[PDB]
């Protein structure tokens, strides 16, 4: 599995099309995570997502974004190469376990976690990359309370051709809980503000240590969102993609203050929260401006919240590539990685 240069420790996850084990580099002793992606070239959409992920990760160099530390070279003939091994930063837990466990989660924990999330997000949005699928299970953390953003299978970027119908109908299992309203309602406004909606959801979830908008189904999700944010505005309703969603929403009979949603919460925390959770994307705060909000004064540092240049190009992802060309690009990605340190 891991060749001679690593040693396996324990399995961290096995479901889905990947195994995640913790390991140690034999020569250095550094601990890492090894992700096996089996049958990585069978399902064109899977291989596309994988190539997407490898490129996004190789592009980012940022302490709050998981880094690729090694990619195992193909140990079998090209045509026989079917399992991809990606070595990543080993983290100790994820924000979900923290929120839904027996461990401390003080307002200072919440403040520092939010700070690192928004710092990663500032660097990431400056590269024209939208994560689109943020959630506590996607935020990795260690003992010191350091946070790293991961995954990225769902990241897309700023251009949205009439591939908005693609967003119309896609699979989201338990993942509509943080899905931005513009995606729930296909408002055809797909920018980095998407992520900010989720951040708000995550923020409140740290505050009360319970999910904010836990819809049991699509319609229930919309109903929950509305019971708090109040009836959406005329313009929003008119921008909804599917006439049927519009009709249901119009066939419905006010916003509840956030001090009432989270009675007794840090004033500044709820200030930021309210700046995040709004229907109109344009009305949300940017990651950059959030980092300057009073709630984060403890950690704000303008010389240590860098943008990322150059921006990230999704052209490779936009073109329809055969299975073969996708596999070719992934192998080229591995070799390129080994061409930029090891
Ligand atoms: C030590 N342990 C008992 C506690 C624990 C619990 C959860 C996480 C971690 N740390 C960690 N460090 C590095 C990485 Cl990279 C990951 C990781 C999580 S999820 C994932 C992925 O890519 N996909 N997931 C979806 C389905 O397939 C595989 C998983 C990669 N986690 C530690």
């Amino acid at each position: 599995d891991v060749g001679d240069e690593y040693e396996i420790i324990e399995t961290i996850g096995n479901g889905a099309y990947g195994v995640v084990s913790s390991r140690r580099r034999r020569l250095t002793g550094q601990q890492v995570a090894i992700k096996k992606i089996p049958n990585a070239f069978d399902v064109v959409t899977n291989a596309k997502r994988t190539l997407r992920e490898l490129k996004i990760l190789k592009h980012f160099k940022h302490d709050n974004i998981i880094a690729i530390k090694d990619i195992l070279r193909p140990t079998v003939p090209y045509g026989e190469f079917k399992s991809v091994y990606v070595v990543l930063d080993l983290m100790e837990s994820d924000l979900h376990q923290i929120i839904h466990s027996s461990q401390p989660l003080t307002l200072e924990h919440v403040r520092y976690f939010l700070y690192q999330l928004l710092r990663g997000l500032k660097y990431m949005h400056s590269a024209q990359v939208i994560h689109r699928d943020l959630k506590p299970s996607n935020l990795l953390v260690n003992e010191n309370c350091e946070l790293k953003i991961g995954d990225f299978g769902m990241a897309r970027g700023l251009c949205t051709s009439p591939a908005e119908h693609q967003y119309f109908m896609t699979e989201y299992v338990a993942t509509r809980w943080y899905r931005a309203p513009e995606l729930m309602l296909s408002l055809h406004e797909y920018t980095q503000a998407i992520d900010l909606w989720s951040v708000g959801c995550i923020f409140g979830e740290m505050l009360a240590r319970r999910q904010l908008f836990p819809g049991k189904n699509y319609v229930h999700q919309l109903q929950l969102i509305m019971m708090v944010l109040g009836t959406p505005s005329p313009a929003v309703i008119q921008a909804v993609g599917a006439e049927r969603v519009r009709a249901y929403i119009q066939s419905l009979p006010q916003p509840v203050p956030w001090e009432t949603v989270y009675p007794g919460a840090d004033r500044q925390a709820l200030s930021l929260l309210g700046r995040m959770l709004r229907f109109e994307p344009s009305a949300r705060i940017s990651a950059a401006a959030a980092l300057r909000h009073p709630f984060l004064a403890k950690y704000h540092d303008p010389d240590d919240e860098p943008d990322c240049a150059p921006p990230f190009d999704f052209a490779f992802d936009r073109e329809a590539l055969t299975r073969e060309r996708i596999k070719e690009a992934i192998v080229a990605e591995i070799e390129d990685f080994h061409a930029r340190r090891e």
